[PDB]
């Protein structure tokens, strides 16, 4: 996959907060490839000329094996340490697929979390991802 960058050299990413329902009480996290006992928000790099909302949906299909109704842009989040900029969308999950690309290819796991518990497991390694939930 070709990595893309903003004019200031930050890597362009898109991600979804993948909720079980329109009540947005439970969210899907996925395991880190580099560190499988860590949870992250599914998302990843935008391809050349790829709209952020398209990249967001593609990446959560690839990583989390879900599909659903794309909701609002929550915001654009910089990670100054890692020099990336992430567009973060709400996705209401309508389809949970059992044998998805990163499960098959790299053994990636997924799990539902209550919002408060998602914030807790992201805080240590992924504080910017915890902040996606601050509304
Ligand atoms: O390696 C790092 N983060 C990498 C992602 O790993 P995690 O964010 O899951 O820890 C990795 O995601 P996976 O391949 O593990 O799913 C992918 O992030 P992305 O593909 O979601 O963007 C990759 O980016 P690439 O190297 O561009 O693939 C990221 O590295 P940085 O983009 O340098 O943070 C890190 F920042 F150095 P760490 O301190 O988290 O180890």
């Amino acid at each position: 996959q070709t990595r893309t960058y903003d004019g200031d050299g930050y890597k362009k990413r898109a991600a979804c907060l993948c909720f079980r329902s329109e009540s947005e009480e439970e969210v899907l996290l996925v395991s880190s490839s580099r560190h499988p006992d860590r949870w992250i928000v599914p998302g990843g790099g935008m391809e050349p000329e790829e709209e952020p909302s398209v990249a967001a949906v593609r990446e959560v299909c690839e990583e989390a094996g879900v599909k659903g109704t794309l909701g609002r842009l929550v915001g654009i989040f910089e990670n100054q340490e890692r020099k990336h900029r992430t567009y973060v969308y709400v996705l209401i999950v309508t389809e949970v697929l059992e044998d998805w690309e990163d499960s098959v290819n790299i053994g990636r796991k997924r799990e539902w979390f209550k919002i408060e518990d998602a914030i807790k497991v992201l805080q240590y390694h992924k504080p910017v991802q915890a902040s996606y939930f601050e509304t």
